[PDB]
This record gives structure tokens, sequence and C-alpha cells, in this order.
């Protein structure tokens, strides 16, 4: 069909409840539409295996393309899941979901070093993750 | 009740978007309810302006009370709005909302010096925010 400097890239924000839907929403009203990140919400619907909804999402990507997964928090159920996939060719996971992280990833999609632009996102992120009251003053 | 033994901590998430409700939602399958959290959702009508949902929001808490407002980005337009606020008393400003941080500020809520939980808290949340392929890894 088309054609990618490296790989194409595929976003996966995965959260304990709505807040993938809702940092979606935050870069969309700063970024604009994005077609190329999927939202996983776990335990919005008791019915719903969280390992069923997690391997389902994954298995549906093409091999030959770049998965970023960023997840809500390390510690919790959500990230775990998506640990037995860090041997799969491609894939990457983040955990600590966050607006300032999202943004300079998507900015600086250009990028063709995957490993480069996740760990200078990172650090990004955590620069400007910040106590005001000490920073402004 | 208009006097009481010690001190009320309120806190307020305040995003582009309705990101600070998803975040409530996380918060609360977590650690349950959370009825001294309140949310400030920007440009989700187009309506109602932000300086005055923003100081009409603040202006319901006593002065008396602490108030941490932890908003989405530093340098938005949402975390703009609440850099007045910094001449309110027990007033803190935390940039950079997430889930680790929201955990750890909560975790320890009993906390009185308020200067030591939200420093404590962002070291905190700063380590858990991580590359999981590299430390995942080294674990391993």
């Amino acid at each position: 069909n088309l054609y990618f400097q490296g790989m194409k890239r595929h976003y996966i924000f995965a959260s304990h409840g709505s807040f993938a839907n809702g940092l979606l929403n935050s870069v969309e009203l700063i970024l604009g539409k994005q077609p190329d990140i999927h939202t996983l919400c776990a335990y919005v619907e008791e019915e719903v295996d969280l390992t069923q909804q997690v391997e389902a999402l994954v298995a549906r990507f093409p091999a030959q393309d770049e998965l970023i997964v960023i997840t809500d928090i390390f510690a919790g159920s959500v990230n775990n899941e998506f640990v037995r996939f860090l041997s799969r060719p491609h894939f990457h996971l983040l955990s600590g979901l966050n607006l300032p992280l999202i943004i300079d990833l998507l900015i600086s999609a250009a990028e063709d070093n995957t490993e480069k632009l996740i760990t200078e996102a990172l650090t990004n992120a955590k620069e400007s993750i910040q106590y005001c009251n000490q920073t402004i003053a």
C-alpha cells in the first residue's frame, strides 16, 4: 500500500478505567486527530477478561510494524499483562502514561531511531513533570 | 464545619479535555471513591470560558484548607490559568498529571509536611515512569 521511513508505528494507550480515552482527548485537543493511537480501557465491563483484551489487541497488529504501548502504571495489572510481549519483535512498553510524554513522542515522530525517540520523550516528560511553587520561583 | 482541629487537603485534577475524569476513574478503581478530588475538564463546552471556570472553582475552597492542583501539562493553557494562584496560602501547583503521582500522594496522605509529600511523590512518580524493555531486562 504505502511506504515508511523505517516501520509503521502504532500506539496503544492502556489504563485501568477510562484514563486512556481521556488522555487521547487531551492529545487531540492539542495536536489534532490521531488515527494511529488505540486505547485499551480495562475493567469498564465485568464480562471482559483482561488477558483476552490485551492479547487480542496485540495479536491484531502486523509483526513487521512497530507497536508502542504506554500503560497507566508499572506496578499494576494492565502493565503486567503487556510484559509478556517484551520479546515480540518491535514491541515497546512504556509505563506511566502522561501528556508531555505523548506530545513529545508525536511531535518527534520523524525520528526513526525508536529507542532514541522513547528515551528522549521519557526524559523530556520527566523534566516537564514538576512542582511549580518551586520551579516558578 | 467552619472550624476544626487539623488541616483539610483538597485535590484538583485539571486537564485539556476529559483526561482529569478518566484519571480519577483509574484512581478510584484502585483506591476507592475519592470525595476530595475535584476535576476541571477544559474545552469540553464551547460556552464557558476558562479563566472564570478556574477562578470560580478555586474560590470555593477556604484559605485555611490546602489545595493541591495537578494539571495535565506545564506551559499548556490549563496550567497557565492556575499560575496566578500561587499568591493563595496553602496552594500547591503540580504540572504533569499521572497515576503513579496520585497514588503516592494518597498513600502518604497523613503527611503534614506538604513540601515533603509533594516532592517525595514527584520523585517516586518519576522513578515509576519508565521504558520497560530496558528496566525489566535489567532486573532479568
